[PDB]
């Protein structure tokens, strides 16, 4: 009997957990949905986005994410057409309405977001409802949590403390096949600049008395890592899975992306020849990503 | 939604520290990544819980203190909250507001002994009390039904799982956050996405040798599982030859912050890959956004 949780909220408002208009997730009508807006809003880990259609508060329809299935890019279909083809319903909820209200309003038409409005009777002759935000139950129940018994525990947030031609090359590869060198987040022009830093250009001796040695290991599996490595120029062996599946590989071969982005690789990279290579710590990344965001503005 | 035992999480899951343990500075980052507010504390066995740590008591120790988590326990002794498998949620939830703790440790018989099962969250009990009588439409699948008219328009299991496995650790559009190993390893297994190629070995240049053409577009991904291609990269046109597991046309699935390769690929050889396509991994992304969680 949920009823007892019901008696404990009946003093909150949607104020206390309504999400400002500003910083809602919604979708202008017009959208064309191609390859990269379907996957946004797929991964957004929204089921359920308002569709408005000029300003930002005329929501009009609402997108279910399955609406979506059997869509594909290639015909470009405006989410226009998705939306009035399905009959999807539109919740509604008042700026000062009770959370038990609201609740009992999920309920009934089942829904977990209901568009808050307010009146705004400010003004000579009839008023008008003024959409305000969403209302959303993960919110509803984030409030229910936290004020029905609190724990003074709101330190979440504790800190605890080679050839420049070849290199041009990299660069280009890098910015249209590599996302974490795409454009948009490192300039080309930085992009240029790192890989011919002499701090990311190294190159490896190869002892060949010492096989095996310690030096000759760019990765080395489930072991943390720090660094992004490209090869330019010589050979490689790399060990895949816990299997331990040997593969050779060589030039223009990338490894450790997810060190960018702690991360311990899948497989253990070692040393076959004198290599050419170029290493981008994290640091390194943040760094041009600085800069690229000074240079941008 | 009946008893705690259907919502409370197992101590297998469960993030607790020992006793003994030393507060150094792998155990701070540890528990501020964790973001957890309570940490249980075990004496011997992970099934004997002695005491618990709020997040409050952790916040101004100095990791170069290196105290024992032994002084801060028992400097702010909180006492403990147990309770059994068969209490419902209701009783549960009082007991929760009476008394002054957000979490419980849930005992179950396995006979004849108290056999701990796990820990149980005020948060988990909301959740399921006002989440179980709330249902979105829009989380059930009835897409089975065709709303508008109808046009008329394999290898070795282990690596494979390997395949899986590679894919998700390093690969970032594969990444679980992305798609769930389950839908990866099912969309691995398909006729279409695992795929081989035959070299015509009279035209060694055949159209069908081609995966991918430079400057050309392209709208899917390939991991090379068996055979050799040749790359060649660049306007200049470095050409290199590779393997097994170097994939290709990665930015064909990624949605940055209309794609055509930097590079040239031609089969040298039988080739057995996966290929995967925008719509493909669109269908896993919905599939995989189908199971809750």
């Amino acid at each position: 009997y949920s009823d007892l949780s019901k008696g404990v909220l009946r003093c909150r408002t949607v104020e206390d957990v309504l999400t400002p208009l500003e910083d809602c997730f919604m979708l202008d009508a017009s959208t064309v949905l191609d390859f990269g807006v379907l996957a946004s809003i797929m991964q957004s880990g929204h089921t359920r986005i308002p569709v408005y259609e000029e300003e930002r508060s005329n929501i009009v329809d609402m997108l279910y994410l399955k609406d979506l299935a059997f869509v594909d890019p290639e015909d470009c279909t405006p989410l226009s057409t998705i939306t009035r083809f399905y009959n999807h319903p539109l919740h509604f909820v008042f700026n000062d309405t009770k959370l038990d209200a609201v609740l009992e309003e999920f309920k009934r038409g089942k829904s977990h977001l209901a568009i808050v409005q307010k009146v705004n009777n400010e003004g000579e002759g009839d008023p008008f409802y003024e959409v305000l935000g969403l209302v959303t139950l993960e919110d509803v129940i984030e409030e229910i949590i936290r004020s029905e018994i609190l724990d003074e525990s709101e330190d979440y947030r504790d800190t605890v403390v080679i050839s420049p031609q070849l290199l041009l090359a990299t660069q280009r590869f890098l910015s249209r096949e590599v996302d974490v060198f795409s454009p948009l987040r490192i300039s080309e022009k930085v992009l240029l600049h790192l890989l011919k830093h002499p701090s990311v250009n190294q190159e490896v001796r190869f002892d060949e008395s010492n096989r095996l040695a310690t030096h000759h290991y760019l990765y080395q599996r489930s072991q943390p890592v720090d660094y992004f490595i490209l090869i330019l120029q010589g050979r490689v062996e790399v060990e895949i899975g816990k299997e331990g599946l040997k593969f050779e590989n060589g030039a223009f071969t990338y490894y450790g992306v997810s060190a960018l982005t702690a991360y311990c690789p899948d497989y253990t990279v070692r040393a076959l020849s004198d290599l050419q290579l170029i290493k981008v710590t994290r640091l390194q990344y943040l760094n041009a990503l600085l800069a690229t965001r000074a240079q941008n503005l």
